[PDB]
């Protein structure tokens, strides 16, 4: 209980959200190992299932504790926790469609689970497009550049993601995120990247959608000496 | 009683939101003319006030009912009532801040009154910036294009909207819109522009936030014959 | 010769371009009056013809002293004849696409002429897109904002434009410009609008590629008192 | 000789440009490692002299083929060569500016010596702004993405760069790039990173504005298995 982490934890999930006037609920249960990046999850929609849109864009919105963190960078997502932090993003779609993601992220170091508590609203996909169409595979490996803000404790995240398409396309989107610990730290890390690599799988059955999604994330500092 | 309409209205309001992580409810009353595309509104802030936020930021949230036609475009508004219609739009501002809003308009016909509710999600208003510092004097007045999406049964807004500072300067804010009435209509409007004028005052005392906002808006065609 | 401006002037042009990498020199020469914001323009295409892209992305390349103005409110583009004035704009279209022009607009007094000289640079448009398959057809009209920059003596224009296309749909492209008198003028507009309308028909054959476009544009005040 | 290549070459540029209007001419000499990914570059102002800009704005204008690439990654740059390829980027700042540049690398394998030639096109950065005042310093470094379009046998890149100011904040700016063997090849790379870093040093006098470049850039795949 390094701050009230342990190499392998669970994960209790609840989203809200609403995408083109569609509201839904989805919660969920995982595995992670905070020190190894490494997390797998389930979701499972409890309200307003099927979803009109693709499961895809909801995969970045379900915890940067789950980030392989090398020793000479400060890791201002497990010096958050126990008590956790938040962190707010927008997603800029290439064809104008905007979401707003906020999740707040605490652990039970009783029960050695993470709760996560999410909100997701989006706008202005075309009724067309492949969002909304359900035309999309996963998204494409990244590389996020975390930005320390030093007089005000909190990070920056910029990443421009590519969803992946079934048609053998692809559809940028800019994620801009604010990363907030509950308690503004004095340990602040210098700009890094985090790497991330997605996986999705739905696993929808009769009764219920359903899916398995899994990250796994490293940060680093640049590679040019 | 022209789709539940009569020459003066009164109006509910009641919006939540969330901007950079401070919750808030706000509850309002107005007067409005729809007719003549005049409206006037006061706001109270009942949870989470006094806000951290310039009240500017909201003043578009709070109905394209209250806008003049004239008798040569459709009036897809209007015609949406009483049952009414539901707007979704996406605010990018120049320095990276984003926020949706979502409301539902609808008509009481035997107390005469529309009925608000809005949703206001704000995120990455730098804690330096104007908005985060109630620096900000009004919205200069604006041409919106209005644009039908046949298929759909629904319009687009796009109006690129100037935010004045107290300091002499301007912010710009871009807003995305989808209009959409509870049952799409068989008759839709050309492409039109509406001119929208705002105004805004603070009139907050020692127990409440509170404020007066009034609309004037008048929709147009193109001045080339 | 009220600024070396008479009711009915011709004009002629010069364009250098690169578009996608590839070069083009187009000439023209046209017919306009200045007081009624009307102007009538033909092109040849002199180096690098046939164009590879549509003729349409170069419309608004080819002069604000074509517009009709209101006794209130300065026409700062006159006010800077004979000497003239230059421009320049970014166009930013939906799908990634970025084009600059720059252009340099001057009157010759004894010929009753004007001179426009422009430059026209585009990058990025997908080979595979409307531009690039020449399947667009025409600007929708549009209302430009008009913004003083009073420290500076300079204007910006701010107008998010529409291309329509052949297969019924229409295309974003954000226009910013940058309008600057050869002397910076002690008189200066307030924020206005001009509505622009364009026509645009080609009109090549054999030898040449060559067509005929026209404009017709007024600057106009909030329509809300 | 390896595509006419060698271990150490020798560099020269011209650059031809006009930002906010003022034109420049630009040469240089350098010597670089292409297999290294090491390059260095001696640029001096030729006309249009002092730059009213920031120096560091030019920096990316001034060739992929200084890249350390792994043997398990296609190496589409040192493949194109001797002939060359060709780029376009465009440049986004955070506050509105655009800029697009051009650029033809060549080699004469005779003389050992890299050909490059380039176009710089700026608009409206706002005359207070940190460009157009010279309060920036250097670019921090970056990790671009590298995205084959395989119908095409052309390259696209994507980086958010950031241009670090003296007073201590950060400028954004989206850099959007299309690569271009001159002959379209039939092997070409999957996507991948580069990780570019920059110094720059003014070496002005009382003759010549005159400055010294280097850049740094090793190619990699995911980090992620």
């Amino acid at each position: 209980s390094k701050h009230g982490l342990t190499k392998e934890m669970t994960m209790k999930y609840r989203m809200e959200g609403c995408v083109d006037g569609h509201k839904f609920v989805i919660t969920g249960e995982g595995i992670g190992y905070p020190f190894k990046g490494k997390q797998a999850i389930n979701l499972c929609v409890v309200e307003g299932g099927p979803l009109p849109f693709a499961e895809d864009i909801l995969s970045a919105a379900f915890n940067r504790v789950f980030t392989e963190y090398p020793q000479d960078i400060v890791d201002y997502f497990k010096n958050s926790c126990p008590a956790g932090y938040t962190w707010d993003r927008s997603f800029l779609f290439e064809d104008g469609a905007v979401c707003i993601c906020n999740a707040d992220i605490t652990v039970s170091v009783e029960e050695n689970c993470m709760y996560h508590e999410s909100k997701f609203y989006g706008v202005n996909f075309p009724a067309d497009g492949p969002v909304m169409k359900k035309m999309t595979d996963n998204w494409e490996p990244s590389c996020e550049k975390i930005i320390p803000v030093p007089k005000q404790g909190i990070l920056k995240g910029d990443v421009s993601m590519y969803l992946l398409l079934k048609d053998g396309g692809r559809l940028r989107c800019q994620f801009d995120t604010v990363y907030k610990a509950k308690s503004v730290p004095r340990k602040m890390p210098d700009w890094h990247f985090i790497q991330h690599k997605l996986t999705r799988e739905d696993r929808s059955d009769a009764k219920n959608q359903k899916w398995h999604l899994t990250e796994h994330a490293i940060a680093s500092g640049s590679a040019l000496p």
